[PDB]
């Protein structure tokens, strides 16, 4: 029995049932999601939520916009930041705190990221940050450190790959990785207000990584995730979401290491791009719908509720409560993995939320970095292109 069967016949049973929209397509997210459901409509009585699995981000988002088309949105849906300032021209979002929800302890930058003109609309929720995934026994076999270092990281893949005959960093050729070089190399996206993909640090980190796939020690991961590649030649490293977390455990055939990531100086660690999504409340659902949401919401941020998912998951708790949850401790004690992960979470970027960013992500700016890395284009080249397309796309 699989918990979406259990809540299926929850939701069956409830005389009120909110619909909630999600992007995970199963693993531990899915799972962890699903677990949190069922404890909440057990503890209700005939009131429930429905998550609906919607394939992933993308196939969320362009069902929600189908959904505004059509003129029937769910209750609830996970969103990301420029998702929700989408949706805010459709005035299609409710008010977080309108509904009751108390949002006093959740993570003053999650809450930050949810806050248009001063109004928090949505809820943090799934909320991940990248993390240093590496490989132990490589490193160990090699006598190599966990790179602290930008310089000290290229250095250690360098000798990494000539000792194995193998690249051994390996990256998806998209614009959450070139996010990770991008910040650590000192780079903006906005530059008094205007969205800049061409900025000299967006060549430099678009050529570190070319140069690095010339030289022989970067791999460009195109077909699926990272850890659905790994046994595939020498792997040492890559930056990745801290959400991959369990996909990486159960897919390596090596001890898998996690550390902060790489920084400038040994000052401080790099920092990693926030990912994940927030809960976003629907305006046309029913006043019974909302109260469900209102009371969903405030589950999800209870400190075991937070705990529980983010133990099961590798997202990041976003409550300080969740981190004096004794669940969490026990979990902590016995994975340095959780500590390293919330450490990373201080060193923590966030994408542009333009209205616009989703296309320009993926469709622009994740194309410039595939034609740089796949097809060799010039790294400026292919960045000049991808700011007239956006430029284009937001004039
Ligand atoms: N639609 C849309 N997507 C966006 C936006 N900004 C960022 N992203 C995507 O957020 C994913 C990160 O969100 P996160 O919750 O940290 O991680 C995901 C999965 O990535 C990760 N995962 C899943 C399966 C697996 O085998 N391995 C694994 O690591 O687990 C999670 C749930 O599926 C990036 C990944 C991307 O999908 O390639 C493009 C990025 C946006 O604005 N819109
Ligand atoms: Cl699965
Ligand atoms: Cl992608």
């Amino acid at each position: 029995m699989k918990p979406e069967d259990v809540i299926k016949e929850q939701c069956a049973r409830a005389k009120v049932v909110a619909e909630l929209w999600h992007g995970f397509t199963g693993g531990a997210p899915k799972a962890a999601l699903e677990n949190l459901v069922v404890e909440f409509n057990k503890a209700q009585q005939g009131r429930c939520v429905r998550p609906v699995p919607q394939g992933g981000y993308r196939d969320l988002s362009t069902k929600i916009k189908a959904a505004f088309a059509a003129g029937k949105v769910p209750t609830m849906a996970q969103a990301f930041e420029n998702n929700i300032a989408l949706y805010l021209e459709a005035k299609a979002l409710l008010p977080i705190e309108s509904l009751g929800v108390k949002l006093q302890g959740v993570n003053l930058t999650f809450l930050n990221a949810v806050r248009f003109g001063g109004v928090v609309y949505g809820v943090p929720f799934n909320k991940s940050i990248q993390v240093l995934y590496y490989n132990k026994d490589l490193l160990k076999k090699h006598g190599v450190p966990v790179p602290a270092t930008l310089e000290e990281f290229v250095a250690a893949a360098k000798k990494l790959s000539r000792a194995e005959g193998g690249p051994v960093y390996w990256f998806q050729p998209d614009a959450s990785t070139f996010a990770y070089f991008f910040f650590n190399l000192g780079g903006s996206y906005l530059k008094d207000g205007k969205l800049v993909l061409n900025s000299k640090e967006a060549v430099e980190a678009l050529t570190l990584l070319q140069n690095g796939v010339k030289e022989g020690w970067a791999k460009p991961i195109t077909s699926g995730y990272i850890n659905q590649n790994l046994g595939s030649g020498p792997y040492a490293f890559s930056v990745d979401t801290s959400a991959g977390y369990t996909y990486y455990l159960r897919a390596a055939k090596f001890d898998l290491g996690v550390a902060t990531l790489p920084g400038r100086t040994k000052g401080q660690p790099g920092y990693g791009l926030v990912a994940g999504t927030n809960l976003v409340v629907f305006r046309q659902a029913s006043k019974e719908e909302q109260a469900v949401a209102k009371d969903f919401l405030e589950f999800v941020l209870s400190p075991r509720a937070q705990a529980v998912f983010a133990t099961a998951t590798g997202y990041v708790p976003v409550t300080e409560g969740a981190l004096k949850d004794p669940v969490y401790q026990a979990y902590a004690a016995e994975n340095p993995d959780y500590a390293t992960i919330v450490r990373q979470s201080r060193y923590a970027k966030f994408e542009p939320a333009l209205a616009e960013w989703e296309q320009i992500r993926f469709d622009i700016l994740g194309q410039a970095i595939k034609e740089a890395i796949l097809n060799k284009a010039d790294p400026k080249a292919a960045l000049d292109r991808a700011q007239k397309l956006a430029e284009d796309l937001l004039s």
